[PDB]
């Protein structure tokens, strides 16, 4: 196991660790589990009491979020997360390209005076600029 | 270097990896690479005829992609392998969602003779639906 080996690694920060199976027979993995609530831990069968009180506990203390798993980019800066280029946001940002739905528009001349000058980043961006216009059209 | 040492090893299995900083200081990455041309190469300092024709042979034998390194899915099937959720692609197929443009308007109440019971994949799966809405009506 892959996720189970991360889910069996926080819960042994509290040595609860024995409820590793209870999160994968469910279905869930660390940023799912991070969006829990006391609810869902008791339908998954957490349901003595002292365990899904410090399960909780130690759930909001869980800061790794937030296109994870989903891996959709809601923002313009998430997404320059998901590819290797955050250093360029606040270039694209002075440019005017400051949101998904502007982003989607850009076009391979405007890159030289955004300041992304290294061809690898330059064709990473366009490849996911491309494929982002692909996504848009995908809704009819 | 944690990428480095994915191009590193590449380039090892035909012995050409002292070329490794050279993708490195373009900003490629290896699904970018996969994606270069022969003129590429070239700009990135590649210029011994015989090293870029290798190169480029060895990279057609490369066929690792598709929404690597934009993590944007285009289809429906890609995202529900972003997710780790490939198993219900057929599933929804037969509800009829089928498209990315569908999927977006799916709901909690559908879930259950669709065939999506464990709860995290429910959730998880709800929550790439609900971020994905709000991904559409950020194109205006």
């Amino acid at each position: 196991g892959k996720d189970a080996q991360a889910i069996h690694n926080w819960l042994s920060e509290f040595q609860l660790e024995g409820y590793t199976a209870h999160f994968l027979q469910a279905g869930y993995d660390v940023p799912t589990i991070s969006r829990m609530t006391p609810e869902d831990l008791t339908a998954i069968g957490v349901t003595k009491p002292g365990h899904r009180k410090k399960i909780a506990s130690e759930i909001a203390q869980l800061s790794i979020a937030e296109w994870l798993p989903s891996y959709i980019p809601t923002d313009l800066l998430e997404w320059l997360c998901a590819l290797g280029l955050p250093q360029y946001h606040k270039q694209l940002v002075s440019s005017g390209y400051d949101s998904m739905g502007l982003v989607a528009d850009l076009t391979w001349e405007e890159l030289q005076e955004i300041g992304v000058n290294k061809l690898g980043h330059q064709k990473k961006l366009m490849l996911g600029v491309k494929r982002l216009a692909e996504l848009r059209r995908g809704l009819l």
